């Protein structure tokens, strides 16, 4: 009974029509008073629907070349599906039945089933493309991780970026390779069993390449903004179906297995159905199983009670854990007090903030709300994102934090991925990785000068827009190796197969779990049908043996896995180990 809102028919932009009769060319248009579409050099003039609807079919193919003209003015179609020149250039024309597509075994992958691992595909290897990414799959594969997490692949302006900037919301980001080399990506995944889920951004366009104003300036609003941008307005069917329509592209024609939506709250709409719900329906009309994850830091539930999604990045928990390794207070650290006790509370909870106070200077309010109707996979737990490394002034990592020690490193990993919650991981954690992941850029002229000006005056500070920025955040992929990086490796290994294994560890109800703490040691357990887990970490710098430790029911005895291999039951300064 909910029905799309998209026709192929009647879909914007270039659109390859049936029976080999060449390319419909769609755009809606306010303002314009003339309008034609300029094919390979070659304009001609579009017939005029009603509605600003405009029109004009040619026997052109795939490959041909294009953009609109508007008043005399050559723009971009902010619809197109390949920019090839980039953000300022000509459009290609796409036929997304081309490609072909080896998955029909493959029937998506369930929230509860996703260990996340977190890529950025221009740092992820050295070519920084598709199909380098491609060939680390089997090392996925086998690592133990389930899912894919890519950073967003709309195209923005530069030769690098984190993909933030994106502004042809349907256009894959010509650097990392062609419309049919991600797909070949998604298929190659797709084969080896794994999922595969792209991040995009419907809270703002970046701020250079996005022509829809130039279309029509009511896509956006002066009613509110967000830090990134002017405000996408929502009341506005044309700019609901932007979004929807880009949403059911990467699913249905990339074979995308979910998306996540980044900084929902700033997805501000006050009509009577939330894009947010427009946007599950849509999907869902899809008829598949893909999943829509939201990154929301207000504590609520209504996300996936109300709007439909299926889960949110829950970052109470990262926070609380880099407090309690660190004690840092700066920015939203401040949150947080850290420690074993506080480590039980947010994870009982889910998320810490309820509704309480949030005493963060220049943030003040009221925060959050109940978490009780929410389950244990619709959190999205992390230690590493690229957010929580890429927002540091360093770019650092947990481990190369003053104070963290690889034993502190490995006792979180421990904890992650052994709670029911949906756990993510960003790329090369699971080697204790070398490199920094920091914020670049490429941005041309003025713009790219105010994004360097701007890191300096926010926080020596790597310039974003240095090439050496960029290239420091590459993975070597050589380290993991050897030493310690090699040891991490073998543990994530080992817990990403008990995790999948461990018959207790498969519960995802948060009824069958219970933590509390005794000093600086945190307990975690889960009783189920299949028998009893428990999972100790030492959160002090001294040694603590499992057997006085305090808790309130009688301890197991069998060590299924210790995080430095010891043979007895005793935690050394940042040590785990799981009982049952
Ligand atoms: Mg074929």
């Amino acid at each position: 009974s909910f029905q799309t809102q998209h026709d192929p028919r009647t879909r914007l932009g270039a659109t390859p029509l049936p029976g080999g009769a060449g390319t419909r060319f769609r755009l809606w248009t306010s303002t314009a008073r003339t309008v034609a579409v300029r094919v390979n050099g070659t304009e001609h003039v579009m017939t005029s629907l009603g509605g600003g609807i405009y029109e004009l079919e040619l026997p052109v193919g795939p490959g041909a070349r294009y953009l609109f003209v508007l008043d005399g003015v050559p723009t971009p179609d902010p619809y197109a599906r390949f920019l090839p020149d980039g953000v300022h250039g000509e459009a290609e024309v796409v036929d997304f039945g081309t490609f072909d597509w080896t998955d029909a075994d493959w029937h998506g992958i369930k929230l509860a089933d996703c260990v996340f691992y977190e890529v950025h595909v221009g740092t992820f290897t050295p070519e920084g493309t598709y199909r380098a990414a491609a060939e680390k799959l089997p090392y996925l594969k086998e690592l133990g991780v389930t899912a894919i997490q890519v950073m967003p692949l709309a195209a923005f302006d530069g030769q690098r970026g984190w993909g933030y900037d994106g502004a042809a919301f349907y256009a894959p980001y010509a650097p990392y390779g062609r419309p049919e080399d991600l797909m070949a990506l998604v298929d190659a995944a797709h084969r080896l069993g794994l999922g595969v889920f792209l991040d995009v951004v419907y809270n703002h366009f970046g701020p250079s390449g996005n022509y829809l104003s130039s279309y029509a300036p009511s896509y956006f609003t002066d009613r509110f903004s967000s830090a990134w941008g002017m405000g996408l307005d929502y009341a506005e069917p044309h700019m609901r179906r932007y979004v929807t329509g880009n949403a059911r592209m990467w699913l249905r024609d990339y074979h995308f297995d979910g998306l996540r939506l980044d900084a929902t709250p700033y997805m501000t709409d006050d009509s009577e159905t939330h894009i947010l719900t427009e946007l599950a329906q849509e999907i869902h009309e899809l008829g598949g199983t893909h999943l829509l994850l939201a990154e929301d830091h207000r504590n609520l539930p209504d996300l996936v009670t109300v709007n439909h999604l299926d889960g949110i990045w829950t970052d109470d928990f990262h926070h609380e854990t880099r407090v309690t390794l660190t004690g840092e207070q700066e920015g939203y650290y401040a949150g947080y007090r850290g420690g074993a006790e506080a480590l039980a509370y947010t994870i009982r909870r889910g998320w810490r903030y309820e509704g309480q106070f949030w005493a963060v200077k220049g943030e003040e309010h009221e925060r959050g709300h109940p978490s009780d109707a929410l389950e244990a996979p619709n959190f999205v737990y992390c230690i590493q994102n690229h957010d929580q490394i890429g927002n540091r002034p360093l770019g650092e990592r947990l481990h190369q934090s003053d104070g963290v020690t690889l034993h502190e490193y490995r006792g979180a990993a421990a904890l992650l991925l052994t709670l029911p919650m949906t756990p993510l991981l960003f790329q090369g954690q699971e080697w204790a990785a070398s490199t920094p992941f920091q914020f670049f850029s490429d941005h041309a002229g003025e713009l790219g000068q105010a994004v360097s000006e701007g890191r300096k005056k926010e926080f020596d500070v790597p310039d974003p827009q240095a090439e050496q920025t960029f290239l420091n955040s590459k993975l070597n992929w050589a380290e993991r190796e050897g030493g310690e990086h090699a040891r991490t490796l073998r543990l994530y290994r080992d817990l990403l197969r008990l995790r999948r294994e461990d018959p207790v560890l498969h519960n995802r109800q948060r009824e069958n779990l219970t933590t509390g703490h005794d000093g600086d040691v945190l307990w975690v357990r889960t009783v189920t049908g299949a028998g009893e887990r428990v999972l100790l970490w030492n959160l002090g710098q001294d040694t603590r043996a499992v057997a006085e430790v305090k808790l309130p029911f009688t301890v197991p005895r069998r060590l299924l896995l210790h995080t430095e291999g010891r043979e007895d039951l005793t935690l050394g300064a940042g040590e785990a180990v799981l009982v049952g």
